[PDB]
């Protein structure tokens, strides 16, 4: 399914997928991939060009266990987003429950504005196994 959040001229889109071949009911291991799309509208000023510094994830399963993940980059990269550009990457996550959800944000800095740093919301997206 598809989840979206926009901040300023930037939109973050998340598509999720359940992978049953890697998922078991015992031990409870529910494997999901997610594909993230970070895009800046064509109509934005080229001044707003910005570079991804870091990520913050809050991951919650269906029994109230929570995990925080924070670190530099996404999958080892620090992409630059400028008007019309799209950065896409894929990652995965496991839950010990049939559902879980994730939310957080990316921290960006402007390339052409001295020390202007800002956070871009990642939409909350739920992952749920039908069965």
């Amino acid at each position: 399914s598809e989840f979206v959040a926009t901040t300023g001229d930037i939109t973050v889109s998340v598509s999720t997928s359940f992978l049953p071949e890697l998922s078991s009911v015992h031990p409870p291991h529910y494997f999901f991939t997610y594909r993230i799309r970070i895009e800046m509208s064509k109509d934005a000023l080229p001044e707003k060009a910005c570079q991804l510094d870091s990520r913050y994830w809050r991951i919650t399963n269906a029994k109230g266990d929570v995990e925080e993940v924070q670190g530099p980059g996404v999958v080892g990269e620090f992409p630059i987003i400028s008007p019309g550009r799209v950065y896409e990457y894929t990652s995965c996550t496991t839950f010990s429950t049939t559902s879980g959800y994730m939310e957080g944000y990316y921290t960006f800095h402007f390339l052409y504005f001295k020390d202007k740093i800002f956070n871009v919301a990642i939409p909350r997206f739920h992952m749920a196994c039908p069965t």
